[PDB]
């Protein structure tokens, strides 16, 4: 209900809009296993405020 966009989003949006993030289509898993090393090293380049 704020006209200003806040990075502090209530967790309700992760549940409400969690419908889009769950995809039964790509359930075959496009990128995860074979490119696991690449996925793993992502945590060396990426860093979210409320995360590691």
């Amino acid at each position: 209900l704020q006209s200003r966009p806040e990075p502090t989003a209530p967790p309700e949006e992760s549940f409400r809009f969690g419908e889009e993030t769950t995809t039964p289509s790509q359930k075959q898993e496009p990128i995860d296993k074979e490119l696991y090393p690449l996925a793993s090293l992502r945590s060396l380049f990426g860093s979210d405020p409320s995360s590691q």
